[PDB]
């Protein structure tokens, strides 16, 4: 199930980078950015393989990837933030 709803502007401001990459198709930081992402243990909405697609959320100072993401949906302005390495998930609004 999804956590509700965040505004972009009280999400890390390295999730606003990583939209903003994903608005211009890239270049990403790690070439695995952008990989379908599989929804295995189906928090996020059923849908068919290629639907989802997920993108790193650079954790200052990491030495790895860290535990957040962005998971694209393909629906218009669908988009869901993970800080907790794809425990938990809430869709982003980035009109606020």
């Amino acid at each position: 199930d999804v956590s509700g709803t965040v505004c972009l502007s009280a999400l890390p401001p390295e999730a606003t980078d990583t939209l903003n990459l994903i608005a211009s198709d890239g270049p990403f930081p790690y070439s695995q950015d952008g990989v379908t992402f599989q929804n295995r243990e189906s928090v996020l909405p059923t849908q068919s393989y290629g639907y989802y697609h997920e993108y790193t959320v650079i954790t200052p100072g990491a030495r790895t990837r860290g535990t957040r993401r962005i998971i694209t949906g393909e629906a218009t302005q669908e988009d869901y933030y993970t800080g907790d390495h794809y425990a938990t998930f809430s869709l982003i609004d980035q009109t606020c």
